[PDB]
Order: C-alpha cells, then structure tokens, then sequence
C-alpha cells in the first residue's frame, strides 16, 4: 500500500488547524459494489411501486461495470455521455446501445455540450453509477413500447425522485444497519491515522448528512474495534455535525441545533457553538465561532457537491477529495504500462514518418520535381503499416479499462470532464482517507508542473 | 514555433480568416500602447474634466502585464489562476497584503460572471491597467474630486471606445505608419505559399475599409511585384466585421464597391470581394463548406469564449505576441527549473520512505528515524520554495509570468488552452510551416502517466 | 366611424415633437385574412420542401377563425393556451382538440404558467394567428404517426424557422408586390391625417423593417393617390428609416447607413443624421442627433416587440399601438350588449340570493334553530334556477365571439395575457392609425380610473 | 370590509394559516415603527461607528409611505407605478426635479431585477425609508465620513436584520406589551366561530416559540374563559417558520415539546402540536388536502411573488393596515372624485364632437367651429388636472396614496392584486364574516364594458 496523495494545488498542512471529515464514504468506507447494488434495487423497486412503471423493470439486472463514474445524463434525449474537460463528447450511448460518430453529430450538431443547460444532469454522487445503469435500461424499455413509459426527460426526473426518497425514507439506512458487515469496511489504519494527526495538535470534526442516531451506530461499529481499552471514539472528534445538509451547509445560512448526546433531543443554539454534537448549521458560523481563518480548515469529501463555483465562492475552506475509483484506475494503468510504452514508441515513429513525408511532399511541390516521388510512395505505405500497428495496440490498451467507457480521468488523450471537476474542487485527492492520514500532519503539498505546450520539456 | 492544444490538419482547412490589426499586420506594441495611453488620459481630462494632474502621469510599459483583471468596485487589479483564484493583487500601484486581501475578499475566488469585474483581453489591456492604477493611485489623495473606483473604470472604458471610433487613434497612426506598423516580408511570402496550395485567405477586421486599404497597401505591397495588387492575396475582405457578434450573431452583409466605397444590400450568396458587417453563419454556408474547414486567427480573446465556441464551430487560432519574452525568460530560467525538478524528485523519494515507515509502525505497532526523515523533507522543501523565488526574477518583477498564476496556470493560460487549437508568437510562424502540415497536440499527458511505473 | 382612441396612460400630444410610424400594418393597412393566408401557405410550403415533412401537410386547409390573437404556444407539449394577465390558463388545446379541465391540471400541475420558461412561445407578431393554426394541425398529424414527424418542440422551431425565412426570402414581398390591390388597403383619411398633424408642426418619420426598394413602392401605391397634383409622398416624412431591425433598433447600437434615394446605394454615416432615407440605425443616436428628449417622440406599431421590459427600459420613447382586431371585438361586444346586460341583472339577483342564503344558514347554525329551514331550502332551488338561467345566458354570450377562444382582451372575467401586454406597452391604442390622426395633434390623453376593489363606485 | 381580487369559497377552505406578528396579533404601528427606528440608528452609531450626529435624527412617521423603493446606488427613494415607472422621486428628504430625474435615470422605468434596488415590503419599510433618507441627507455634508450611498443602505439592512435576531427588539416589546401590542376581543371570537364551523387554524410565524407563547397569552387569553387555553384555538403552531422559504423550499420540520421547548427530528407525518421550521409541501401532504383548501394570511408580501405563487399553490390573503387611512381619505375626497368623473364625461363628449367634425371635413373637404371646440376641450382639461391636484391634499403630502402612483395603480397595488385573493385592513374583518361565505370579485370589469353602448 503506497498511500499516494495527488496534489493539484499547494496546501500547507502545517497551517491547517481543523480537518472536517465527511462520514459516509470518506471517514467510513463502504463496499462500493454492494452499496451501489442496494441503491439500484431500492430505487428500481420504488419505481415499480410508487410510480407504476412496467412490471418488466423488476426483471432488470444490475451489472456494476455497465457504467463508470463521471458520466453525464442527457435527459432530453435519453442518452449518457463521456465528456472531456471542456465538454467535448468523447463517446455516447442511447440507453445501452452506443451511438455512432455519424449519428452523434446529427443529434448534437456540435462536439461540445453546454452543461449550463438544465437538460443535462452532471451531478457527482454516490449513486451516479447506479443512476446511469438504471436510466440506460429504462430508456431501452421505453423504446420498445414508447407509450407504456413516460418521456426520457420524465424518466430521469422520476428516477432522481426515487433516489432522493430512498435517501430520506431511511429504507437504505435500516438495510445497511441490519447488515453492517456486508456494507461497511473496517480499517485499523484510519483510527491510527486520526490519532496520529490529533497527536500533533490537529482538531478533527465530522460533517455528515446522516442523522446522529445513525452516525453514532456506524462510528462505533467502524472505529471502536481499534481503540485502546477505555477510549471512546468520541475523543477522536472535536465536533460532530449531523444532518449537515451539504452543500448548503457550506454556503447557506441554516441554523445549528445542539444535540443531547444521550437521548438525542435538540435545543436551538444561542451564542457560539462549543465542542459537542450538533445538527444542521453553516460554515460561516462554524468558522467564526472557532475564531480561525477559513483557509485554516480542510474539509474532505467523496463526491463533488454539484456547482464547484458557488461553493468555492461563498465558503473559502480548503477542500480535498477521496476518489474510491482511483483504486482500479491505477491498477489498470499499471497493467497497461507495457502497452502504453509500446504505443508511445509507435507514435514517435509515426510522427517521425509523417514529418519527413510532409516535407518531402512540399519539396516536390515547391520544387516542381518528381525525384522524391519514389520515397514519398514508400513513406505512404510505411505510415499505413505503423498506423495499423497502433490502431491495434490501442484496441489492446482498451481491454485494460471498462469496455464501454474507458478511463474515469481520461476522455481520449485529454482529461475527462470528471477529471476537471476533481482538479477544480480538490487541492489534493487520494483513493482513501488513510492515504492522507499516513502522511505527516505537517506535510507541505506541492503540485508537479503541468507543462504548457510552449514549455520546454526537461 | 507553433504550439498545439488540439489537432488540426491543415490539409483539411480550405479557408484561413485573418484578423487585420495585430495579427496579419504587426504593430510596434510599445509605441501603440502608449499612443492609446496618451489619447485616453487626454480624453479624460477633457470630456470628463479629470484633475489636470493626470497629464503628468508617465507610461511604463512594464507596470502591467497581459491577462490581468480589473476590480472596478474596489479599484484593484487582480491576477487570477485558471479557476478564478486571486494569486496576486494590487490597489492602484500598491500591492495588497496577504492579510489585507483576506479582509477585502471573503473568498480567494472571484466570479467573473459579476459584471463588476473587467476581464476583457484587448490590445489595450496593458494601457488600461497602468492608467487605471495611477488614476486610483492619485484618487485617494482626495476622494471628492475623481469619481468612484467603479465610475473611473467605466469612464476610462468609454474613452478607449470613443477614441477608437472618433478616428482619433486611426488618424494618428495613418499619418505616421513608419512609427507604428512593422513590415515583414515573411508574411506575404507565407500567404502566397498557402494560396499556392489551394488555401483561400480572407480578412476579418473591426476596422473601416478606408483605413484597411491604407494599412494593407503600406504593409504588404512593398513585398509585391510591380502590378501585383495586395488585394489579390485575399479571396474576401470583410470590414467593420463587428466582432465578436460577427461570429454568433446574425447581422447582414453589405457589398462594398472597392472603387467609390458606397455599399449595396446583399441578395443571394456572397462572392469574392469586399464586404462590411456580416456573420459567420451566412459566410460558411455561402462558401459551401463546414465550419471545421475554416481557420480563423486573431490576437485577442474577444468576449465570452463559450458563446463564441458553442455557436461558431470554426477552428480558431491565436497569435500571442507576449510569447517572445515569456519564452526567452523561461529559457534563461531553464537551469533553475531543472534544479526544482530534481528537488521535487528527491522530495517524493523521501516522503515515500516516510509514509512507508509511518505505515510500517502500524503493521507492528524506530521513533526517531522518522524525525531525521521529516528534517530532510523540511530542508528540501525550503530549497524548493527559495528556488521558485529565485526563478521570479527572470520575469516581470511586478506580476510574474503571463501563463502562470503562482504555481498554477493563469486564467489567461486557460483561455488560450480553451480558445486556441494552435497558438504562436506571430502569424508568420504558422505561415512558415508547410500548407499541408498536420499539427498534433503534445503527448505530454501520455508520458505524464509514466508516474504509473513509479509503482 | 367613431375613430376612438383608448388610453392606458397620460400622453400630452402637445409635447410630442416627432411621431415614428411602423410601415407594414400601421401606416399602410393590409387585408388581414388574405395576408395571414399567404403567410400560412408560404410557410406550409417551405416545410414540405426544405424540411421534408409528410406530403399530407400540403392538404392542410386554412381557416382564419381556428385561432385568435394573443395565444401562447407550449412547444414542449404541442399545446396552445389562452392566458390571463397573470398567466392563468383560461383554456387550452392540444392541436385542434380541446383539453378538458381535468387533463389540464394533470399536464400543468398548476393553473399558472411561467412565460419566463423558454418552452413557451408568446411573441405577438403579424403571423401569430397563422402560426397557431398551422402548429395546431401539425401536432394533429404528428399524433397520427408519431414517427413520420419530429417532436412537438422540433415542429414549433421548424415552423418558426420557415416564418423567419419566408420573411427574408423576399418570397412574401414579391407576391404582395405583384398583387397589391389584393393585399394592401388604401385609405384617404391616413393622408389627410398626416397632413393634419404636419400642419400643426408635427414631424413624422417612418421606421420599418422592410427594405427601401419595397417601401418606396408601397408608400407610393398607398399614399400618392390622395396627394394634390405635384405633391410627393416623401414630403409627408422627415425621415424614413428602413431595415430598421426592430426591436433591436430601440435598444441595440447598430449603425445607420445613408441611402441614396435614387439608386439605393448606401454610405456609412459620419456625424449627425439629417432628414432623408436611411437603413438600420438605433434609437439612441436618432434621438441625440435630433436634439430632443426621448419622451418627445411617439412610436406607433402594430405588434408587441417580444420583451416589453428590455425595450421600455433602454429606450424611453413613448410607445403607442394599433390593434387591427379591435374592429371585430368592439363589433361583437355591441352585438352582445343586450345579453351582457341580461347576464348582469341575473348575476345581481344571484348574489342577492346567495347572501341571504349564507346569512340564513349561519343563523340556523349560530342560533341552533330550524325555523329558517323552510326558507333555506327554497333559496337553494331558486339559486339552482337562476344558476341555470345564467349558465345558458353565458353559452349564448359565447356565440358572439370566436367559438374556440372567446375574446382577445378577456380571459374569463379578467384580462387576457394579451390585454396585459397591450396595457404595459401602449400608452394608447386604437384599431387603426387614422383613428389617432383624426384627433387633435394637441390632445391631452387621460385614462379613466380603473377602480380598485377597495375603491367606492360612483 | 373584505376586498376581493379573486374568487374564494370559504366552504372549501379546511385550514387557515395565520401570520402571527402584525396579522393575528396587532401592534401599535406608530410605536413599533419608532422602536425599530431607534434600535437601528442606535446599532449604526456603534457596530459601524456612524457620525454621532445621527442620534439627533427625529422620527416622523409621515415622512415615508408603504410601497416605496430604495435606490441604493443613487441614494434615492422611488414610488413606482405597477409597471416600474418612476412617478415620484426623492434624494434623501429632497424631492428630485422632473428635469434632474431625467439626467439620473435614462428611462423612467427601473428594473427591480437589478439587486441594486431594495423593493421588499416589510413591517419596517417605513422606518427604513425615513432613516435612510436622513442618513443620505446628512451624508452629502461630508462624503468622506459616512460610506457610499449603496454602502449605507446595506448597513442599515444589516442592523434591522441583526436587531431582529439579537432579541433586542423582542425583549423590549416583551417587557412592555401594553405599549406595543393591541388586544381585540373580536379576533378570538371570530377564530372560535370559524373553529365552530370545522375550520382548522394554525400559526406560521418567523418568531421563536418562547416569544410566541408570551405574546399569544397576552393578546388572546384575556378573551378566554377560565381554564380555556389559547393553544386550543390552534391545530398547529409552527415557529421559526423561516418564511418565505417555508413556502417553496424543503427545510425540515422539528417537533417542539411544549413543555421544555427541546426538539426532536420528525419521522412520519406531522400531527397537531408545536413545530419549528418545516415547509408548505410536507404540511399540505401530511394533512391530506389540496393546496387550494388552505388559506394563508400574512401582512407583508415577503420576497418574489412569482416564486411564491408558482411553487406554493396555497390560497393567500393579505392584511394591509394602511387601508384604514387610505379609505377614510378617499371618502373625504369623494366629492372631488365625483367632479373629476363628470368633467371626464364632458371631455369625452366634446372630443367626440371634435373628431366628428374633423372627420366630417374629409367626407366633404366651418373651420372655426372646431376652434371654439378645441377651446372648450382645453378648459375642461385644465379643470381636470387642477381637480386631481385638489385631490392630492387629502393624502400623504409627500408621497400621495399607497395604491396609486400618479394616475396609475402603484407597484404595491399590483403586488396586492397579484398576491392576494382577498385583502382587508385587519384580520378580524375577515373573521367577522360567515365561515361559509363565498367571496366574489367585483364585476367592475363587467360594467366596465358598458362603454360599448356609448356606440
Ligand atoms: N475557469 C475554468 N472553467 C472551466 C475549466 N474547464 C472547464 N471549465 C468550464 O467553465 C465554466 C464556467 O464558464 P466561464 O465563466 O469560465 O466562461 C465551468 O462551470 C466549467 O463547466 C477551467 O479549466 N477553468
Ligand atoms: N410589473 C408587472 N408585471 C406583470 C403585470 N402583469 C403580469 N406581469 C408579469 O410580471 C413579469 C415580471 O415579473 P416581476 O419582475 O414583476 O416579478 C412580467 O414579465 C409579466 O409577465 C403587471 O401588471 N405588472
Ligand atoms: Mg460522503
Ligand atoms: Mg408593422
């Protein structure tokens, strides 16, 4: 376990006084497949029941790999898109069927899409992958008998409704509570890590959207097992804020509620908040009452809270991210190394051949001569041969990543739209929290130069 | 020579549209900037009765840099990162303190959507900043004379716009072409080379035709055989294009009689000749080609890129004159960079050995060995930040590099990346290449992921 | 001919120096039915040709009364709506079929619609009625074989495209030019009226979206016939601005072009514009160069230029309106007078009976008595009888107006959304220009009190 | 008594939701306005160090009127027509000249969409205007002390908001209930009457519960038999409702223990009792009724009406205290109105005879007969405008009527028309009517179209 932390922007951990941790999926790890699957089932169920959809949907099978993180839903046309950082359509599907390059240009009349347009759903959530798989299948069925089901737009909204409902019903909560060892992953390192950081004067607080009754259970289940006899998980946290109501917690002005740690009853807050348990709240008041600078607080989450601008504009806290999927992406890039290198040597040669060819052709034209005509014809075949070697090497490279969508962070040779989001929202990111907590709580994180096209390589 | 952001096969390009002022025709920046600088302060202490003392203000080309943003509300000039983060700020000529900055701006990120910020890349951006700075500099000395910070900014803008239409600016440079425009044989040769390869070239300028004729004759003719008319270099010459709107709007074309200058309304498709106004839509269709077969080259990112790239579809390239100095300076700082690279690598090696031990104390619950390691980390870090500081002296002393905002790329760098498929210092750099060249984006991100073998 | 001018807001004609006249449909009258029909044909044609729509559309028949002015198109659901001034749905149709009250609530989940939403098309134009009739029929056909035709949204946009095209092709212009006596109505009064106003020192200018070559023809054809031997229609106008490009002419900054009245060639303008012919332009410069106050200029048009706010915000000219349809509305309200009165006497009685009934019932309940039980039962039947008399009188009142849409200015008992537009954009309005020109060019126009619910009637 | 804009059959209303402060519970406006007035100026010359001289400022209830709008940018107070046209303006306490107005504002129409204008109808609107006026009044006497026009406005707002949460305002009125709140037996009787008819009443206040108990006990109990608790008058009592958001947002409900005040999160539907927060959506569903069966009555048009009427669906009524004076004054001016009506009728008769002759000179191409007619027109017009002027003395001398902006209805009048189905001077006016009454909008538009017989 390398425990690597990737840096997008400088952050001096030495100057960070408080570290705010998201609970579900950040501080406490969940079995992604099992959890996505549950959400899929609960959501698919709520559709056939409270929305009266074809009895056929209950038959839908869930396959984790049918979708990947970072995808965008075009509710208008019932399509799913893989975008580049600037919104360029790398690839698209209508339901499960992949759209061809030709038909793509017919539909979008451009290569770029405007995420500003409300028709597109591009929210990074813990249920995005399930959303995509389900939505895909739903439109596949809607195409069979385009009367038995609502419109593409309507379906997407219904599904979103169920997801929000299932996340409020408590139906999801109760099921994972009754099956904790199947859903939550325990990790000694996390506890050691927190202790490490606290040991150096760091203050750690929890900022979750789950209610306290649920957080008390889960925190106990996942942390206590690694605490010394007598210790209490509560000693690890300065504050524990529940039903935080993020992202609004960061930019809105909802009030704090003091929670009685025993029974759970609450009282309105008057004056500054003091170490303890709370509900709701807002970053503004939290930062003021702790008498510190916003940039002295680091919040770590697992998914981007919709609009990065509105959030980084009215908050000012340092934000970091945990991206669970980095696990397999890295594992896959390593398994593809030899091919990645092969593709590099091949491209090098290709561009070599191409330059020589360009110049020879312009010489024959500039010089009005036919002496290069022989060589030019060979370069042509030769380039046709390497172009073939490469095209095949590429297909080979694809087998190391998700067959339908390729990499989470790459949209062709450039960054995926999700890559941009990560870059804009997170100063640093890692596959999991213990990756960060294994570093020095004094670490000065810097980013390796990104190199501009006019920059000289070294 | 030519930097690639996105692929573009010149073999597929059928038409190359060129911006006239500052793209096809080069100007002596220093000279031009000052002229506009003088004409604006001059127009201020007149059509606005500004304190006669401003006439005393001197122009120092290096007081501002390209890419800066003006905060009219607070009378500040900001250098934002690609994501809108303030990485260097000033109030007039005074650099705002790290602490002072915190009080003025709640967040370090500004919203350029707020019309209060002036974030327009123009050929007079530098002059604008320099002046606006001194104006506010000698505005706090009596906040009862000169209007509000935001008022001043709006006035200065009005002067630049008026002086650009009064003909005040054009008339001066037209009566002293030798002092403002620079001739370059290469430009005409390259154009003829591309035309020899089937390319159709056309001009798309915001300037009037009468002015265009004078400038084009002066700058291109000296490189044209006897009887060879510069107009033969261009398939179409569109004047008073009214960009950016020309690109996404629907204003109509006016046919211009090259002789008397008079104009007639257009009926039917346009044909090779001189026009006024127009819009990219009608042009593309009239030429029966796809937008991706047209390459437009300008010098400034006029307006909102998204509206211009979503509604146009034309390939767009950019000429960025400031590259000359930026490159040279980076070439001088090259040895420092190399040093910073080595230290980062040694830093990575040490921080990894650190986490290994720190992670090795959990797989078996040697407490000082870590300490000496932390110590080394701290030392190489200190060396790194001092190295970056050392590097700052090779660039504009007041605002640093144009493409970098602190360690990150600047907002301007982002704009170039997003707006331009290829960019160069000057137009002849592109025209020097073969008309059938295939530009490929650096596989920098390819070798970038070599960090995978580190594992 | 009463020549009535309706006043929404005070306007002192004495203080008005320049009167700007819209040409097509304001200064020059057109035969509405014939003109709408032409637009319908040309637009329906352009669809089956450049858009490849079912060959069946060519069969579509045009009936002027199938639609009325002021309607709103819900492109999203292929529906046409009659709105109240606050956006309340008075009545709706899906194509030609009328939607029931029940299904209406199903579709809109409210009684109010947000015109702000881009899905609704609510632009008042000279081709709105044709647009509605055509769109209605198109969706009717789209429902037959929902595959042979685009989506409701797509159809509405295609149709709009054709309308704009046909208005630029010049196809419409050439046809009316070759048939002037079938399309344009001549009226001596207009000419006398202009002379009247000019006689009193009023300056009159034309502001049309048509090009000069066409305006010169039409103005000559429709005005000359009433000019004294030797006079020239051009003497009636101070300025004549063509290809004005409204509404943008009012708020944008497009430049003026000087037009050579003989040949038509143009030159860019430098300095102030002087009496003569022009192309393009903008209100700002026009008002400045004439050295007058914007409120000293009155512009009269025939249709509301989309957004009333953006226009009245950046212009400041007094705006008046000519509403051709007032002709039949007034004619119909007069033919309905006796019934309107009958409905009034009946409602009076009804509310009389209802009050007595309300009070008797609350007395029996407040007093816990059964002595009023007899009377209350009679009031019930009696009210049931008058309620029936009225319901029938109403149905009778409907036969005086368009069967599908009722009145242009009324949406039930309240004002129609179109009524609001007229009220917000026009300080005064009349059925036709000569109505205004027949008044004193010194007339001080005032509005009759509108009476607020708390206002005492006199 | 009760004015109807839109139909509402009380037989169909199942629940009546009431605003507490200024709706269910009446306050002595004069007193209350001044208290807030004093607390704000007090908080200004303290948390903002404003010129000690402001403490000298006196409060004159008649210096402002309801419905006015504040132009923070230019430090002005405007009275707009229903369409946003300025029909009366002031800079501080100084009435802006017709000409001066023209220079400041390009158009006579303002865009209330521009966040620069403060157009919020609150129970302290009057105090806000009066103070803000004097502040700018004694701000131009030294534009170096007190911040910018727009700054001042934003500060004053902060004080009003803080003083409303510091508890500063609540504490004062709670310790002197007799001086601020007014008791009214009628209110309790009517409530009980409606409850006797099946109606369910509930409170929806932005105030805290502790404060609510004190105020409700003081104002309702004195009219309740021994052992009859005011809380029995209400099915639900929702506190810290956080309106307007309560109506269109999705904030959660908190169950309040009437005893200790502590709260618990809500699971399942709500039941009769005390709550905090919440949203109209969950409330309506939990009660298993349609929005149109709920009537909410407030005293101020909180926020954007469109967002509140499009996303809510509840029937909304409004209590407008200023009606008392407005009506009385109109009743006094009644004889003038009658006169104006007669002259308008004589004007119409004459202008028609005018056009007839003018139209009769074209049907046969008597030139002075018209002249004498024009003369009469002019005379009756003069009489009309002088009559309207005569009428202005019966209303606020500085701002005229609340519902009229010049001759047109004011922006406030529009808001009432759009937001309220029925409106009254005070709540008991509605409660006085039978619980099964059917309110019908005046058939004024019906008899309005009698102008058709004129033909
Ligand atoms: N500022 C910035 N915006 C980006 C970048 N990559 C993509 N974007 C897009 O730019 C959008 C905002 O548009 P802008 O205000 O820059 O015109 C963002 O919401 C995002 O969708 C980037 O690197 N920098
Ligand atoms: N100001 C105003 N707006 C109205 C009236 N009747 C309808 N409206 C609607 O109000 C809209 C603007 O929303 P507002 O800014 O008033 O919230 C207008 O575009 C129009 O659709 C009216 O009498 N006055
Ligand atoms: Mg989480
Ligand atoms: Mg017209």
């Amino acid at each position: 376990d390398t425990h690597k932390v990737f840096v997008n922007r400088i952050i001096n951990m030495r100057k960070i006084k408080l570290i705010g941790l998201d609970m579900d999926h950040t501080l406490i790890r969940y079995n992604s497949k099992n959890f996505e699957s549950l959400v899929y089932d609960l959501v698919k169920e709520r559709l056939a029941e409270s929305f009266h959809y074809p009895e056929e949907i209950k038959k839908f099978k869930f396959n984790f790999d049918d979708a990947i993180r970072g995808l965008v839903i075009d509710s208008k046309n019932g399509n799913i898109l893989k975008l580049s950082r600037y919104g360029a359509i790398r690839l698209s599907y209508h339901g499960t069927k992949q759209i061809s390059f030709s038909d793509q240009k017919k539909i979008y009349r451009s290569i770029y899409v405007d995420l500003g347009d409300p028709n597109y759903m591009a929210i990074d959530t813990s249920f995005s992958i399930a959303f995509c798989i389900l939505y895909g299948q739903l439109v596949d069925l809607k195409d069979t008998n385009p009367d038995k089901m609502p419109s593409y737009q309507a379906i997407a909204q219904d599904v979103q409704y169920c997801v929000d409902k299932v996340h409020s019903d408590g139906t999801l909560k109760n099921i994972i509570i009754k099956n904790l060892k199947k859903y939550v992953i325990r990790e000694k390192e996390v506890v050691e890590g927190l202790k490490h950081f606290i040991r150096y004067g760091k203050k750690i607080f929890i900022l979750t959207n789950s209610e306290y009754s649920y957080s008390k259970l889960l925190l106990d289940y996942a942390l206590s097992p690694f605490l010394d006899k007598g210790e209490h998980w509560q000693g690890l946290f300065e504050f524990v804020i529940t039903l935080a109501n993020k992202p609004r917690f960061f930019y809105d002005n909802l009030r704090f509620l003091s929670v009685n740690p025993e029974n759970g009853t609450m009282t309105n807050v008057h004056g500054p908040i003091v170490p303890g348990v709370y509900q709701g709240g807002n970053a503004k008041k939290f930062t003021e009452d702790l008498g510190v600078g916003g940039d002295e607080i680091l919040y770590i989450g697992d998914h981007i809270y919709g609009d990065i601008l509105r959030l980084k504009k009215d908050c000012n806290w340092r934000t970091a991210l945990v991206v669970e999927e980095l696990g397999e992406e890295i594992a896959s890039q390593i398994r593809a190394l030899p091919i990645e290198k092969k593709i590099g040597e091949a491209m090098a040669i290709k561009k070599e051949l191409e330059q020589k060819y360009v110049d020879l052709c312009t010489r024959s034209i500039d010089e009005s001569s036919q002496q290069y005509d022989q060589e030019i014809h060979d370069l042509q075949l030769q380039i046709s041969t390497v172009d073939l070697q490469i095209s095949r090497l590429l297909q080979e490279q694809n087998s190391f990543y998700n067959p339908k969508w390729e990499r989470v962070f790459r949209a062709g040779a450039e960054e995926s739209y999700f890559a941009y989001q990560v870059d804009r929202f997170a100063c640093i990111y890692m596959e999991k929290l213990s990756d960060l907590l294994e570093h020095s709580p004094m670490t000065y994180f810097r980013a390796n130069r990104r190199l501009l096209a006019h920059d000289i390589d070294i």
